[PDB]
């Protein structure tokens, strides 16, 4: 999982797909590999360090953790939206969890 985000965050933008729900948007592309790889994109409006550093903690877990199921071959890059900013404190990890593989799951094909 080093993806570059500077060099290869408007290319997926621009190329890849798109999966969201309440808490995330997710922006994939195939990348010709025989693994994926993570990027996490948070803007500077979600917090300061600790604050931002939680989430990116979470989603860099719940990935490792889950990477023999998440699909094979492909850049993701994780953004955490409005609605999971006004909510974080009261979202528990398990709802994180389960709301980021229901994205990550469906990346096809």
């Amino acid at each position: 999982e080093r993806l570059r985000l500077r060099r290869d965050f408007l290319l997926i933008f621009k190329e890849g797909k798109s999966l969201q729900n309440e808490y995330f948007v997710v922006l994939f592309r195939k990348n010709g590999m025989d693994y994926s790889r993570l990027g996490i994109v948070v803007k500077r409006k979600f917090g300061k360090a600790t604050r931002r550093n939680k989430l990116k903690r979470w989603v860099r877990e719940i990935f490792r953790r889950n990477k023999g199921v998440i699909p094979k071959g492909f850049d993701i890059v994780v953004i955490p939206r409005k609605k999971l900013s006004e909510e974080f404190e009261r979202v528990d990890f398990w709802t994180v969890r389960e709301k980021l593989l229901n994205l990550l799951k469906r990346i096809e094909g």
